[PDB]
């Protein structure tokens, strides 16, 4: 069993199938529309330049949406948005998106090709420490080695009335169950790392930071995962298991318990003849 994250090709295909059969993206859309406003309501107060640091170039369309809400609250104010992404493929895509978008004259972009870690290391070399008004980490901690250290660092980069926003899958979610129980039995990679909003609050508690957590429901239609032979079904399987060609490369003893175990409540809910996997999300905001 080889980690799915080691086959850039498969991954994407799957990831893509994941978005196509989930309310993930719309879920964040709702957060940004009905909650974000009041959250970032004062990060611009008294500043003639609003700085926004985004760690991860995977949700370009979401980043842009954040800008939309920040511009609305602070008309005229120029915005400096830096992006810290390791994947050239991503940055590349991001950029394309920028060029095709309007109402971004009062925004300055700057992409840095590296990891949160590398970025962080560098900064320390600099003598001066630079602050920020808004930091955010959408679905990417999974790929961070030192969470506690990472959290504390960027918190210190927050300026006055600044805020840091983090998104991960919720403790009360299918993923949680899927990992607490089966994890050990899946390919242990050094790149990925199973983490839930739960692991998060404990770390933040022990760190002593003041945060606020919000959960919203999101689903993943895994119906094609019971139709033996279905191509689509196969990809999805690859995703949950974060493994390559899961079926044809895993112990049926296991693939047997899952097939059963997934169609159960604590993992999924049965709807319009559909089997919906609990993809609930958590949004954490941290004060400076
Ligand atoms: N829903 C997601 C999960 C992971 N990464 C993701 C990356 C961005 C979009 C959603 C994601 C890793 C493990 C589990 C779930």
């Amino acid at each position: 069993m080889r980690s799915l994250f080691s086959d850039h090709g498969k991954y994407v295909e799957s990831f893509r199938r994941f978005l196509n059969h989930s309310t993930e993206h719309q879920c964040m859309q709702e957060f940004m529309d009905k909650k974000l406003p009041g959250i970032i309501g004062r990060i611009g107060d008294t500043k003639s330049e609003i700085k926004i640091l985004s760690i991860g170039g995977g949700a370009g369309e979401i980043d842009l949406q954040i800008l939309s809400k920040v511009q609305a609250q602070y008309p005229g104010v120029c915005i400096n948005n830096e992006v810290v992404e390791p994947s050239a493929e991503q940055i590349a895509k991001y950029k394309e998106l920028v060029a095709k978008t309007s109402n971004l004259e009062n925004v300055k972009f700057a992409w840095h090709k590296e990891t949160s870690s590398e970025y962080q290391s560098r900064m320390l070399e600099k003598k001066e420490l630079q602050k920020w008004d808004f930091i955010h980490m959408i679905q990417m901690l999974y790929y961070v080695k030192d969470i506690p250290a990472t959290l504390k660092f960027f918190h210190s980069l927050l300026g006055t009335n600044a805020k840091m926003l983090i998104i991960v899958v919720s403790g009360s979610s299918g993923w949680d169950k899927l990992w607490k129980k089966y994890g050990s039995r899946f390919p242990q990679d050094d790149l990925c790392q199973y983490i839930t909003s739960d692991d998060l609050t404990q770390m933040l508690d022990n760190l002593g930071l003041k945060y606020e957590c919000y959960d919203l429901l999101s689903t993943m239609d895994i119906s094609d995962c019971f139709i033996d032979g279905n191509e689509n079904g196969d990809l999805l399987w690859d995703f949950l298991t974060e493994t390559c060609n899961f079926n044809a490369t895993a112990p049926p003893d296991l693939r047997a318990e899952l097939g059963k175990d997934l169609q159960e409540p604590e993992f999924s809910a049965k709807k319009e003849g559909k089997v919906l996997f609990n993809n609930t999300l958590s949004f954490i905001v941290i004060e400076a």
